[PDB]
């Protein structure tokens, strides 16, 4: 891909923005003194990260099915449970995009993702 | 633009030198431990001082048109006037073309400009 | 030349790993921390010391080959001045290999060839 601002290929990865730019975004000021690293590294690094987040989700969702069906306050504990079984689904669904999509999809954003998570 | 020595884009301005140059130029020993900025911020940045260097001659030189005038050894202070306003009259021609110009156009060889105005 | 893992220009040489890599492989762990020069530079560098080199080695060898005549234990001396004689060969057989063949493929492993020499 190509950067907006400057034209360039987008190779390398803000951490502290969380986003991908090129070289000369991090010579810029605006990316001045942050953390950059090489997209593809970086993009190897967090895909094995939501990949196991993912695997834990699912466990975790599996459960969450599992325990609202032996509940069948208990109604408050399944009303909770249920709107949990909800949050836990969105987050599948975007890791699953995340993973399937481009480096640039992966990355952009990952932080927000990872603070989701927790 | 593209680099004489090395063929690529020129996007970095080195201070020592004032010129503008690209990476592998920056990473030559010529041109090894100087500063080197973005072409497009210190092109900002030389914009303003030689905009503020362009209303400060104009005033300078209506002033001078003003005591020339008043003055019609006077008269030796009439003719070395006269000189002055020519050199500035040059001088003014000169900021304006280079802040109606290219990025590049500027910055090549400010360091002679501000060095002319003072 | 164009990089394997990357696609990008070949302008970088890698003393450490004494050999020639684009930017990107400057920025990736594996040659991170290294010490990496421009390819032209040390090219023009390595050049004149293996030159350097050839001529001492052709001297040596000349020597040898008088020494070994005029043996004409001196015959364990006639045998190992072979030896040596025959190693030598093969030296300047690289050097000159290596000063008419391009820029890289003279700096790749040039620290085993230096090494060598000595
Ligand atoms: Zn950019
Ligand atoms: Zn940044
Ligand atoms: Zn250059
Ligand atoms: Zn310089
Ligand atoms: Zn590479
Ligand atoms: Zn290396």
């Amino acid at each position: 891909d190509h950067c907006a601002r400057h034209g360039e290929k987008l190779l390398l990865f803000c951490q502290e923005d969380s986003k991908v730019i090129c070289w000369l975004c991090e010579r810029s000021q605006e990316h001045r003194g942050h953390h950059t690293f090489l997209m593809e590294e970086v993009a190897q690094e967090y895909h094995v990260k939501l990949q196991t987040a993912l695997e834990m989700l699912r466990q975790k969702q599996q459960e969450a099915e599992t325990e609202r069906n032996q509940v069948a306050a208990l109604i408050a504990r399944g009303k909770a449970l249920g709107e949990q079984t909800q949050y836990m689904r969105e987050l599948i669904s975007e890791l699953e995009h995340r993973l399937q999509g481009s480096m640039m999809d992966l990355l952009q954003g990952v932080d927000g993702i990872i603070k989701r998570i927790e």
